[PDB]
C-alpha cells in the first residue's frame, strides 16, 4: 500500500539520521578531545620549565 511505502521510507530516514546524528557527536568528542589533550600537553611542558628554572634559581643562591 501507500502507506506501508510510507512507513518504510521514513524507517530509511530515521536510520540514515540515527548514522548521521552519532558521526555529529562524534566529531565532536574527537574535536573537544584534541582541544583538552593540547591544553593538558602544554600544562605539563610549563611545569617541566618551571622545575628547571627553580633548580637553577636554587643552584644560584
Amino acid at each position: 500500500t501507500d502507506q506501508l511505502k510510507k512507513a518504510k521510507a521514513e524507517a530509511q530516514v530515521i536510520i540514515e539520521q540515527a548514522n548521521k546524528r552519532r558521526s555529529q557527536i562524534l566529531d565532536e568528542a574527537k574535536a573537544e578531545a584534541e582541544q583538552e589533550r593540547t591544553k593538558i600537553v602544554a600544562q605539563a611542558q610549563a611545569e617541566i620549565e618551571a622545575e628547571r628554572k627553580r633548580a637553577r634559581e636554587e643552584l644560584r643562591k
